């Protein structure tokens, strides 16, 4: 289900850039992440 590190960006948040400036780095996991 869930391992907790599923924090949706602020960035990927609808209504903010949907840019990362860490890219792959970023802490916040994307919803673009897949196994
Ligand atoms: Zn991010």
């Amino acid at each position: 289900n869930n391992k907790y590190k599923t924090k949706l960006c602020k960035n990927f948040a609808r209504g903010g850039t949907g840019f990362c400036p860490y890219g792959l780095r970023c802490e916040f996991v994307h919803p673009t992440d897949k196994e």
